[PDB]
């Protein structure tokens, strides 16, 4: 929440997880991948405890939410929004 404002450096993936989530994991590799062709993506990873699995994406713009995918990801969803910003 303080550097949530250095958090509006342009394009920006959340990505979301559990401590105990098979496919989290799998996706996680899943999402990297495709940010491998997107240098000016930035990927923050938050991992929450047990005690919701995910996981969760999220795309922010200059701070706004423009995507969210959840549980099962569209992979391609995530990549032609990210191509917007070509």
């Amino acid at each position: 929440e303080l550097a949530t404002y250095i958090e509006e450096q342009q394009l920006v993936l959340l990505f979301i997880k559990t401590e105990n989530c098979g496919v989290c994991d799998v996706m996680l590799r899943k999402v990297n991948y495709v940010l491998e062709n997107y240098n000016y993506v930035e990927k923050i990873e938050i991992l929450l405890q047990d005690m919701f699995t995910g996981p969760t994406v999220l795309l922010f713009y200059n701070g706004k939410e423009i995507l969210r995918e959840s549980r099962f990801i569209s992979l391609e969803n995530l990549e032609r929004t990210i191509q917007l910003f070509e």
